[PDB]
């Protein structure tokens, strides 16, 4: 399966501290780790670990951070070839402080050097992939990549989360729009997930889904309400479950056109990742997955 | 020509400019970011060099890109890095800094465990060759060695007594001048009332003790007497390394003048002028620009 992931890549700089700052002054971290993130980036890593030809299309700087981010993606088996590296530019990143009790302070810097312009996408031949997954954190890239992919007759999958911008026009370009409870609520202005999914369906000729963590995943199939329960597992690290689900769902939808099979498969990949520690290091492969899924 | 040594830490500061300092947990958004070299002893050295002293920086760095960037910046400012130890396959230290609209800063330092605390290397160096040795409290074993050597040689010792996890009692005792921060002095004494604290601190050393209280200025004890130098009210632009620059200027002034009152005024001025001029280490004035700014106030 050939997969493209369009969206954002951010370097998390994690500082483990005795207590979260709270007041001003100098503090000393007991420990430090540098892990890449971003919805479309983690989704790509998931799809690669499941053994797809996976490409990540996003924006980085010509700085050390840019190099660190794209090198990690490659090391995970994600091709960075069509990612735009901007000259004399800083990449997006976050400083994160983490308490003993698991409480987090996040300072995100979205780099203004990485321009929202998405005319760069026209240089890419989109026919070369079976599915294009996009996140809603780079609206102009999502819209271009989906238009190109539709012109080429390629499958489109959206990670429809909470964003300030209206994603009505994006849901319409989506063959599969997989929302989050908040994402779906913002779009429809309806807080009852059932009614919302029905409202959302009217916006697209494609399929609509809402993920509710432990409550599992709901979706509409020809006006019929369908559901896949969440897998009861001993959760250890929930860092990127939603991103990993979208990655697996794209691969599964491309391989097995079956919605029900695809959603079960994704729910499993996500669940297995939550058991294994190390965030991106916890993501299973088509073998570790098939095995976990056999525990039925 | 004052010959100055600065012993301690050199780190890459990762500066995040935010709307407000984080008080509680959750997500925040930086308006802007810069990666600038820092560290107390390193910035103190840069300040002393800009004031026109033969300045040496003695600390520990990695063999990584960051290490090279840090030592190159120090040299570019005219600080000799000749006695700094490069560890041959190691990452250098770093800090994340959040900076509010008003210039107030939260600094979260990560000391690289690759830079080992061993300081016995210092014994090979001839401490006689300097007029004053300034140390910060972040490299405990280097501070203690450098001050013992400098004392054996009869060289002046100046301490930047800031917040560190370890107890700096033994360091204050080796200090001819111990210039604390409100938090640093509180951690040392476990007394939050600065007057009583300074009195407790004095008992630890045959030297002089001072506490810096930002806008409330600098207090110090001279033969049991409370002495004070007010902070200079200036149009503040950049708060970068103000405290570090103060210690740098204070060391140079104490070596040149031997006058406490004059020295502390002079340092408070270097720091104040730096707060007006932007570019952090590019904002630090010289003995001339400073003397000029200090004279101009009686006229405003
Ligand atoms: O807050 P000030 O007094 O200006 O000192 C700041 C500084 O010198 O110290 C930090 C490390 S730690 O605090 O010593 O661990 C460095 O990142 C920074 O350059």
């Amino acid at each position: 399966i050939r997969v493209a992931c369009v969206g954002i890549t951010v370097m998390d700089r994690i500082y483990y501290v005795e207590g979260l700052p709270t007041e001003s002054g100098k503090y000393v971290a007991r420990n430090y780790t540098e892990v890449g993130g971003g919805p479309a980036a983690t989704a790509a890593v998931a799809a690669a670990r499941l053994g797809a030809q996976v490409d990540f299309i996003g924006r980085v700087g010509d700085d050390d951070t840019g190099n660190s981010l794209l090198a990690e993606l490659e090391s995970w088996g994600v091709n960075t070839r069509y990612t735009k590296r901007y000259n004399q530019a800083k990449s997006s990143q976050s400083a994160i402080m983490v308490d003993t009790k698991g409480e987090r302070i996040i300072i995100n810097y979205p780099s203004p050097d990485l321009l929202p312009d998405a005319e760069w996408l026209e240089e890419i031949d989109f026919s070369q992939w079976d599915v294009v997954l996009a996140d809603v954190r780079w609206h102009d890239g999502a819209k271009k990549a989906f238009t190109l992919a539709r012109q080429a007759g390629v499958m489109t999958v959206l990670d429809g989360d909470i964003t300030p911008q209206d994603i009505s026009e994006l849901v319409a370009l989506s063959d599969h729009a997989a929302f989050s409870e908040p994402g779906l609520a913002r779009l429809t202005g309806v807080k009852e997930m059932a009614s919302a999914l029905k409202q959302a369906q009217t916006l697209t000729n494609g399929h609509v889904y809402v993920t509710q963590g432990s409550a599992g995943c709901d979706w509409l199939e020809n006006g019929g309400r369908q559901h896949q329960p969440a897998f009861k597992v001993d959760v250890v690290d929930t860092t990127g479950a939603g991103d990993v689900f979208h990655g697996a769902l794209a691969v599964a939808l491309a391989t097995s056109g079956d919605l029900a099979e695809s959603v079960r498969f994704a729910s499993g990949v996500a669940a297995l990742k939550c058991t294994r520690p190390g965030g991106r290091a916890g993501i299973p492969d088509c073998d570790q997955t098939r095995s976990f899924l056999s525990l039925f």
